């Protein structure tokens, strides 16, 4: 585990960056898909083998050895506010059970159901608040990733307001 535990926001693409493995958010048929999802399959589309998982769960696949985990947050716009935040806190504890049984120091996430699966609402606060649900307990580096300068600035504060 990192010696001392810490959470970061960096604005950047996510396939540039320095942690020991990423999170993709994923679709649940392993397809290339939009966003974060068709940078990752840029950069590591080995990664894409086998790697189709229902709503809510995380699949890793490796890409070499750099492990790849495919978390499939819920499509708002095809599920209820009810059923989607509780798919949404499943994919991330699940994200969580990978992170520990990898071994890794570090993770690289972005928040999940927060670009074309939001349904059209702003749900920074509630993809973050259910990250941070999951992670807490884990002892990896997590580093988030965004592409919003707002966004930036409110990740920021919210990981802030805690220490
Ligand atoms: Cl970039
Ligand atoms: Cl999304
Ligand atoms: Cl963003």
């Amino acid at each position: 585990g990192a010696m001392a535990p810490s959470y970061r926001v960096k604005r950047m693409d996510i396939a540039k960056n320095d942690e020991e493995c990423v999170v993709n958010a994923a679709n649940p048929r392993g397809l290339p898909g939009d966003g974060v999802c068709k940078a990752v399959y840029k950069k590591w589309p080995e990664s894409f083998k086998n790697s189709a998982t229902p709503v809510g769960t995380a699949k890793t696949v490796m890409c070499g050895t750099y492990p790849v985990i495919h978390a499939v947050g819920p499509n708002f716009s095809n599920y209820t506010e009810s059923e989607g935040d509780r798919e949404l806190a499943a994919a991330y504890r699940e994200v969580a059970k990978e992170v520990t049984r990898l071994g890794v120091n570090s993770v690289a996430i972005p928040l999940l159901s927060t670009g074309v699966y939001s349904g059209g609402k702003d749900r920074l606060t509630q993809s973050l608040n259910h990250l941070f649900t999951a992670m807490d307990s884990t002892d990896a580096d997590v580093v988030i990733y965004c592409r919003d300068k707002e966004w930036e600035k409110k990740i920021s504060e919210a990981i802030q307001m805690r220490t």
